[PDB]
């Protein structure tokens, strides 16, 4: 019903490859747009971190589906609360990757809101978490 | 006396056609002006969803002259408070239609208030109702 | 779906006499019940001030409903909203009087959120309606 | 229409009596009533502070009409403004007279909010006078 | 002593001239500096809104001093409080008439702040019409 | 790390018995203490509605196991969030149907639109403030 | 006009005597309570910690007459500003001293607001300074804080 | 050893001539720097408002000095208290027409002339930040 | 010169003994009433949570001369700010140690502001760390 | 874990050339990055005023490791707080020498916070020394003013 937004993190299996991350994406943007989705997924070996903004229901089945998938475990949720607006509402899905290779623009980012120049979600807060997210959003958007 | 903004909506009828829009928009832009109500009307098929700002009084009186218009049914009340001053002073009454022939800008509007890409009134709390409506008048 | 309040007032007709309220309470508690309705009518002659709470589609169906009744008209939502809670959780509908007969303490009630000591609620704002409905359901009245 | 609150002080005429302050009591206590006026007088030789409480009209001719009588002069509006809620709703009126000679308790409360023992409302702030009128109120 | 301002509204005489509003101006343009009063005076027939501000002492002295106008009757203080600074202080006292020749942008402004686009106090609280009365004399300029 | 409370919502299959109850009471009861997780589960036919408190990764652990139980479905995940302190603090569990008492159906309307539980129609506080109402009236 | 308080700390000079303390607090019980102030003086040897309640033009006029005052140097007004209520109540007529051999709860009070159990004015701040006076006129009980 | 700002007023002898302030201009000129003070002084016969900024032993050291000068009488201060930041990044000196300045001393008081005895401390700051600005 | 609290964590040497224990207690009330401070001690073995309370000088030298024992290392500062007043003046050290175990009242506190029963200080914010110690010493 | 943010002063001896600073800068600035540590060094002989940022940590780390060091002494932790975002990301260690020789731009700001021209931070609130350090990092690009004072 209601207007609703999660954050969650994961742990990619150690295998992942680059068109692993393809076909996320790709699944990502044909499912979530009937679904009412939008959203950012970030990836930084080995770990994920994802906003899901939509309808509650369906925020709830994409979430619950997604913690089936065989390419990532130990799911934490970081936030899941009702939102008086999306912040990501011009992307079904899309998806940025954080490592070395990354810009010093996004490693300064990385840095303000972490420990490190590497993304670690689990030692984030979820203010730090949607304030990253929010940021790189905006540096790569479209 | 006291300055308030009611917001509603309701399901138009089945059969509603384009003359149907027109003359609600014909009749509201003749008599709001004389009894000082302002606001904006959007239709996305089949719901309205309607804001209504100027005297307590009037915007009753208004309302309850609405709510027994032929062309729609169960109207719902989403908000009716006093206000501080109005927003949509300017139109006595404007009106938009959010459907499928919509510009990605309309339709990324409503996906920013709510669920889905399409209008859905009794999916929205006030303050989302309210502020697609006030971002919408600012195209 | 949404848990709302609707506060109200509206004129009833001239013709008001002992049975016609004694009836719409009667309605009232037949039909709130069913509906997730809850709240409190006060008539002070010749005014009606009610509160409604319940689920939003409830609130407005009730609403409209009783807006068709021939026993009053002019009706002015005074406020509509959603709540954190319910107030008056305990009745489907009561009904008060309140006038010049009513007790020292409901007439000093009625001036401590409004001008007079005759209870005029187009001369009350939504948190002056919602307070006096309060405090009067407190004595019970 | 909206409910309102006027607080204001006055300069007595110089020799007061306890009956004048008896029949401004008994003007009051039979208008208020029908203009739906509460509130309370303090005087503070030589000085009056009262606050009104009531219909934005009401409040404002009932007030014109206090001015223009002849056992004061020089009147100062403290404050005028809505309000939530009445403070003072069991009294159409009550006047209280606060001087050298009162109780160390209502002594204590001038002092709460003032610079003196002495009650010298023209020495006092719309929040000040408020505070010492519902604590004032408090103890009667 | 403490910077004041008062707002209040009355209602004019029936047939006020444009040169009865000059004499006001040029009184008020007189006897204000002296006083330290600044503000601003609307007349929308048939009624006056002004803000006043100055000192406590001096604001009430104005006061009751245009109450005993013969120009105007049945004055009502819509607000009396301190201030931390005056928002009319260029003015020792301006006078505008709004009413239905006044332009499409003070017609606006009223419907802003009112129900209708004819200047109402009566109509409006002691917020909208200290808003109303800053925007109008920003317009003025 | 961080003291975490989520709240949920899922459907209990229709073949679900008060033995069943008893069952999830049992295997909570002894899961939770060694996981530190504390808090309150309510069942109002076809409803769960559970609260848990405790660290986050016990939160989550605790919350995924139980999505996995084939005795709900349609989990819907109504807040989760870092806490600073517990409110529960000592798993119980509580049904609420119209059999229970008129003073927990008054608790029932008094947070949502009907005397049945519907947690679909509650906000995040409106949940939270039932279950602690619940619990307080209770032990 | 205004109510007003002012707290100041000061250096007594050296060796003041018992009857001198007597002195200063004869003098200010014969002229604060007409004047309309309201305070507490305290005396950690050689400082001075006193604070005045009343009307702005009072309370400065008594602050500098005591600036005047030979038997104390190196004033430190350590706040003054306007108050919407008082919180003394009365002039103590007792000043308190605050040294070595105070109870043990005077000395848990100045440690509870600074950081020793003697009272250095000069390492405290307005509100610490305010709440320890307010405390001690309270076990003492010469004040609080209109109830 | 703590940032402090203290605003007093006080009355000129009613002798007050323009060597006497020109005295006060240069003496503080002289101090002010070295003890870490700075703020603003401001004249308008007979009133004098100055704003003193500085480390509070430095602030209440030059506020006594200037206390027990035989140029003014009636010192009231109005008000004395830390401070997070300074405003006043120098040291100044100004004596009060035209217009501009009646509108000013209005805008924060109820008179067209400077009375201290009627402006609380955030008008009394105001103005003196405000004048700072039309001269200076 | 300012009033200052100081609240770490660090981590006990593998093998201390009850008698370590009392020797850093014995030592910390020896040494704490001459510099003003005051504070509150636990062990959660192997965690120690202390709270500081005193000028910031002494605060800090006694902080520094701490991280030097041989009997923790580790020291993680958890707060460090200037506070408004004390909260543990009545004590120049108290240590609290297994009565930890004290079965959920000691327990029951250390649940409320963390994931488990056992204290960890390393799971706690500065504001359940306060919290705690503040619920701990009142019951005390 | 939590990101962090240290505030500490501390006396350094006599001696220090700017050689040494340009020692302490090079340490900092090789380990630093590896800790994900941030922050800025400012130097008013004979006062050292830091602020570090990082995991609370890897921040207590550098921090126990600096008080060790034989260049300065009577280390004073001014504040120790978590924070909700870094503001001294940008350099892994900057260094400013802060004196009687600077810019009149940077006595100003010494000015605006304390008592006096000449930076003393004790003489200064946790809030005067941060904004006081979030302005002076505002006017220097350039990791260190030991080379080039802008
Ligand atoms: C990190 C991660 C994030 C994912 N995010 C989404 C999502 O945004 N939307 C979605 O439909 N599937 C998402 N998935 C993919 C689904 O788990 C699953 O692969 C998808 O339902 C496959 O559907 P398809 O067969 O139609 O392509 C995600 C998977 C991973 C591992
Ligand atoms: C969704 C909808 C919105 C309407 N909004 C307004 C309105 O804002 N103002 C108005 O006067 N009439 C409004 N009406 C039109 C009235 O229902 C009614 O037809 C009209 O006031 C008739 O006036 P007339 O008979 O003079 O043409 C609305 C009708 C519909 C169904
Ligand atoms: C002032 C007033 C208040 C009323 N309040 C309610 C109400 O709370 N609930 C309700 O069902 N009907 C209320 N009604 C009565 C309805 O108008 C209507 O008569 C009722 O639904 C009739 O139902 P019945 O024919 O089954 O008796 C109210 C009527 C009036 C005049
Ligand atoms: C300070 C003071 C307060 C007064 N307060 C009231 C009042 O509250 N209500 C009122 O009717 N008259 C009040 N008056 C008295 C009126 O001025 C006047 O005497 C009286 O209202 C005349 O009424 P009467 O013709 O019924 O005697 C007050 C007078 C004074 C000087
Ligand atoms: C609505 C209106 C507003 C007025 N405002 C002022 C005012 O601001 N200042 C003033 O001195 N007189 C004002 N007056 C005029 C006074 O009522 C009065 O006639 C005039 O001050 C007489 O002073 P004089 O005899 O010295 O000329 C106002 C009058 C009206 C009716
Ligand atoms: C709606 C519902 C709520 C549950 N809540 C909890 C819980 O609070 N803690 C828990 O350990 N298991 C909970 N479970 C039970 C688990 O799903 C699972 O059956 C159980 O933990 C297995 O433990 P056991 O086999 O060792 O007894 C819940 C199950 C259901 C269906
Ligand atoms: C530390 C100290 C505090 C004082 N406090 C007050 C006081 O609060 N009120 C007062 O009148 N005099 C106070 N005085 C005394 C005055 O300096 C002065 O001696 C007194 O005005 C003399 O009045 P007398 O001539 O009646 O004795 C204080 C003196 C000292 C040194
Ligand atoms: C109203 C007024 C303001 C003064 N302000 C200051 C000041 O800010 N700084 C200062 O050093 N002296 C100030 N003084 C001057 C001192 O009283 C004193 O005369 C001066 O500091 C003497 O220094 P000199 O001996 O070197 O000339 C002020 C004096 C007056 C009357
Ligand atoms: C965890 C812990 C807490 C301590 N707390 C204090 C303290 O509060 N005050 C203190 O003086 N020493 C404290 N110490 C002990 C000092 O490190 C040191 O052993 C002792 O104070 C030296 O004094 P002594 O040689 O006179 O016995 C603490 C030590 C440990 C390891
Ligand atoms: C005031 C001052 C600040 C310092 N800041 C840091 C710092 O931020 N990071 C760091 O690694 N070392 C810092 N140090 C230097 C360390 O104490 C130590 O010399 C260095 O980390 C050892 O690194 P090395 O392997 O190059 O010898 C600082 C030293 C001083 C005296």
């Amino acid at each position: 019903m209601s207007l609703y937004r999660l954050i969650y993190s994961s742990q990619g299996i150690p295998n992942l490859q680059p068109q692993d991350l393809k076909d996320i994406l790709e699944s990502s943007q044909r499912n979530n747009p009937a679904n009412g989705i939008t959203g950012l997924l970030c990836y930084s070996k080995p770990a994920f971190l994802q906003v899901l903004e939509g309808e509650c229901e369906q925020v709830n089945e994409t979430y619950h589906r997604i913690v089936q998938d065989e390419r990532h475990h130990s799911p934490q949720i970081i936030e899941c609360m009702p939102i008086r607006r999306r912040n990501f509402e011009v992307w079904s899905m899309q998806a940025i990757t954080v490592n070395d290779l990354s810009t010093e623009q996004v490693k300064t980012l990385v840095l303000k809101y972490s420990g490190f120049t590497t993304l670690r979600p689990s030692a984030m807060d979820p203010e730090q978490c949607l304030n990253f997210l929010l940021d790189i959003a905006k540096i790569y958007e479209l």
